[PDB]
């Protein structure tokens, strides 16, 4: 029917059979870019707030304040605006100027730090601004919160069991926060009782996931599959329902992600590409050719635009 | 459940209550740029297409030629990918290099004519290139075609008629192609049942729809509201179910889009502007203080972050 807010209109994105990849149609993906926001961050951004509300740390006149290293922060900044908070978000120099603005429009109070460090100064200085009036602001960790993968548990698992008829076999996740295999892996194994298997995906990059689980020094590295391979890993990651990594690297990312708009029609970011890559290798494996899977594409393609994605 | 290709997962979108609108909330926006394609065009592209196959003008070999003013090139681009057809588009050197490039990563084969005399050329290049070989292309004529509003019909309808129980009173849609109030004023008062008002949206820059309807000489004019206006009236507008012509000039529009993102967190195009500030200002008449009133957000924002809106 119809919502109170825009909060309210997360998930419900669909799934689509793609005909270029994988096996007699066995890899369908979920199109979490079809979300305010166009992305999947809208669900955490929506519920990180709506559980600090339940808990109370959140209320009628506190201002949101948090370092964003791009989707999140728009989410929040849309639910913010959509339930009438205050924001600051906070990022260095090193950052798109249609990236400030859009910020900027949805009334963020940005916070421009010096780029040099990175991304540690502005999250320093996420907490410096807490540490200035702790009973003004609230920080909500995306990394570390529960409310982040407990909203895939609620929503994005449950609506891939319904869509799928409790039909779905592996599912195939980036990591960034780790909160979106997370809550899905649990929703389906835990709640819905079906041991599918959990596909973590990461950059050949930084595989910090993959050299952990075997034990391996940990080395992250740059890449450029925009929304995940954090560099290290997240809280909200666990390990213990993940199944199988398998890491892709930058190139062969873009080039599933352009061969998703030129192909089948779907419009999606680098890590969208990314987590297809990885999907393809397995429902191209004698093993997973008739088993049911489901990708997880985190974003959708119009804010990728300008980077390398065109 | 799983769509066949992207071209199915089109509509289902959200009824949002605005809080800043309206009076005691009888204003709520249907979001139609939470689509594939980011905007309402989608849904034509799709069926323009399914009915030229139902009808066997569109054959597994043909191409798709059209001229776009924007949205509804991207839109045929992606069900064409989707569809797996050959497309060309034709386009002047009047064009975004981003919305170049994008429908180029989708595989359209682009057209650049001259700019100039404007979109006649390209239009007239579209007419010229099936005049070549009208057996090797197929023209789907958004303006004229009838698979336009009869999707709008069947799906964009029903969905508002659902989604508030038939409780709808007031459809507010501006007016490009015309198909978004028809099918939906057919559906809701001829299917439905329900003597709604529906209420035809327009710039003040460019009235012909006003000017047509008072016997007034009709006189189209430049404007900045980015999806209607068309300046001529559509073969795809019934003004036999318009009820209401509200004008809108182009800075209310724009003012009235920025303040959907910086109040509302709804992220929505210079023409979903338009369309609120003309439902605001007949849910703030008294005469329509008790009524439901539906208003058609056309697209979403992030396609227009390079022109004004931004």
């Amino acid at each position: 029917a119809i919502y109170a807010d825009n909060s309210y209109s997360i998930g419900n994105t669909p799934l689509v059979r793609l005909k270029h990849f994988g096996h007699n149609g066995n890899v369908v993906v979920k199109i979490e870019g079809r979300n305010p926001s166009y992305s999947v961050k809208c669900r955490i951004g929506a519920n990180m707030v709506w559980q600090a509300e339940k808990d109370g740390t959140l209320t009628k006149g506190k201002e949101i304040v948090d370092a964003t290293s791009g989707n999140t922060g728009i989410a929040l900044a849309y639910v913010a605006a959509a339930r009438g908070y205050k924001i600051t978000l906070t990022a260095p120099e090193t950052m798109s100027l249609e990236r400030k603005r859009l910020l900027c429009g949805l009334g963020v109070n940005l916070v421009l730090t010096e780029g040099a460090k990175g991304m540690k100064g502005a999250i320093a200085k996420a907490e410096e601004i807490v540490a200035s009036d702790p009973s003004r602001y609230v920080m909500l960790k995306q990394f570390e919160n529960p409310a982040n993968p407990q909203i895939h548990r609620e929503t994005t698992g449950p609506e891939i069991w319904k869509d799928t008829d409790g039909k779905v076999d592996v599912v195939v996740a980036g990591v960034g926060t780790g909160g979106s295999i997370t809550g899905i892996s649990r929703a389906i194994k835990l709640d819905f009782g079906k041991q599918i298997t959990s596909v973590a995906v990461e950059p050949v990059e930084s595989p910090v996931i993959s050299q952990t689980l075997a034990g391996e020094e940990v080395k992250p590295g740059p890449h450029k599959i925009q929304g995940i391979g954090a560099g290290f890993i997240p809280k909200n990651l666990d390990l213990s329902i993940i199944d199988r990594v398998e890491t892709v690297d930058s190139d062969t990312a873009l080039a599933t992600a352009r061969r998703l708009m030129a192909e089948e029609g779907i419009l999606a970011g680098i890590s969208s590409g990314a987590a297809v890559a990885a999907a393809d290798r397995l429902a191209k494996l004698p093993e997973f050719a008739d088993k049911l899977i489901v990708v997880i594409l985190p974003s959708a393609s119009e804010r990728y635009l300008s980077t390398a994605l065109f």
